[PDB]
């Protein structure tokens, strides 16, 4: 009774994810300023990531907000000094 059957074929294409984001601390954060809900919905997704962090593309999908919005939100929390942005050194493997 062997399971076996693992994998088959893989055809990936060269693509880019973007930038990574993360929340700052887990206590000093709960005042906000600008967006109330539109922002609270973002900080929630970024916070859930913890150390793994969430890409601007991912947090955008779960947030269901357009770049025009996320662009302001991601920048909002930043100025508030509530979150911490993290830039990747090398997204793809083939360097």
């Amino acid at each position: 009774g062997s399971s076996g059957s693992s994998g088959g074929q893989l055809d990936l294409l060269r693509s880019n994810t973007g930038l990574l984001y993360r929340i700052k601390d887990s206590q000093n954060a709960g005042k906000m300023k600008g967006s109330d809900n539109q922002e609270k919905l973002v900080y929630q997704i970024i916070e859930d990531a913890g150390n793994k962090g969430i890409w601007s593309r991912d947090v955008r999908y779960k947030s269901n907000l357009p770049l025009t919005e996320i662009n302001k939100i991601l920048k909002n929390l930043e100025s508030k000094k509530l979150i911490k942005a993290v830039k990747s050194v090398s997204g793809p493997s083939s360097g």
